[PDB]
């Protein structure tokens, strides 16, 4: 019945580890919902630290919000298991994170895929804005691949990635939908460089000073200047001058109609 299912351990199992971050470990698994027969492929995130009943109330309040997300380009929380180390269940995104996907499939990715991913990520971020949800950690690592044609945003349920942060976030810990636009621009740069490292080899402590001098990430080799200009707009110092997600959907959708006019990839005729 319930929007957020409160799971028993007997209902699911871990099959394969997928990755670990600072706060938890993600597994591919299987869930048979209590009272049902069907086997659902899931991702299971187990938190690194054990939590108290008090801490679990803060988790539950956020988990209900995460279960309320309903958009084709945003991952929804399906369930929670209140084990000592809490476990969080979503539908499995079988192709993993988009960062790894573009690094591992670089030779078989054309302009149409890249521009459609930019549209879809903008659509998911626009829904979050409509829901008054600030992501605060948008990056290619936090976009998942359902199919090569269908990506979804995740890991916004977490409220230091200095190299993805808007200048105002670095200087004053101000986070808004418009600082998410800055991070969107970095995410697009990641895609267009097939998962390269932003501000590579430069210490995080230097980034605010580089940005204050007007320096920005470089134009990727595949990008026409028209695409680079969208990234540049996302990195304007005045937050309210940056594009809105709705505007980014329009502009990337136009480019996706003639994708080889906007990204130049060898073999992508
Ligand atoms: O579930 C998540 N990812 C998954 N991937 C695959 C399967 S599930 C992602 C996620 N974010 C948005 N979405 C998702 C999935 C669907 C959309 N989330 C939601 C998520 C996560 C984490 C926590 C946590 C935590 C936590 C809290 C307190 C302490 C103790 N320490 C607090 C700090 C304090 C220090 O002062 C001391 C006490 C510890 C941990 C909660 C949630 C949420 F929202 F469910 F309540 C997390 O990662």
């Amino acid at each position: 019945q319930a929007l957020l299912r409160i799971l028993k351990e007997t209902e699911f199992k871990k099959i394969k580890v997928l990755g670990s971050g600072a706060f938890g470990t993600v597994y591919k698994g299987l869930w048979i919902p209590e009272g049902e027969k069907v086997k659902i492929p899931v991702a299971i995130k187990e938190l690194r630290e054990a939590t108290s009943p008090k801490a679990n109330k803060e988790i539950l309040d956020e988990a209900y919000v995460m279960a309320s997300v309903d958009n084709p380009h945003v991952c929804r929380l399906l369930g929670i298991c209140l084990t000592s180390t809490v476990q969080l269940i979503t539908q499995l995104m079988p192709f993993g994170c988009l960062l790894d996907y573009v690094r591992e499939h670089k030779d078989n990715i054309g302009s149409q895929y890249l521009l459609n991913w930019c549209v879809q990520i903008a659509k998911g971020m626009n829904y979050l804005e409509d829901r008054r949800l600030v992501h605060r950690d948008l990056a290619a690592r936090n976009v998942l691949v359902k199919t090569p044609q269908h990506v979804k945003i995740t890991d916004f349920g977490l409220a230091v990635p200095i190299k993805w942060m808007a200048l105002e976030s670095i200087l004053h810990r101000i986070y808004t939908h418009q600082s998410d636009v800055w991070s969107y621009g970095v995410t697009v740069w990641e895609l267009m460089t097939f998962g390269s490292k932003p501000y590579d080899g430069i210490p995080a402590s230097e980034i605010s000073s580089i940005l204050e001098k007007g320096e920005r990430l470089p134009q990727p080799p595949i990008c026409t200047i028209d695409v680079y200009m969208i990234m540049v707009k996302c990195w304007m110092i005045d937050a309210d001058s940056r594009p809105k997600f709705r505007e980014l959907i329009i502009e990337f959708s136009k480019m996706a109609r003639d994708p080889q006019r906007y990204l130049v990839i060898q073999g992508d005729e």
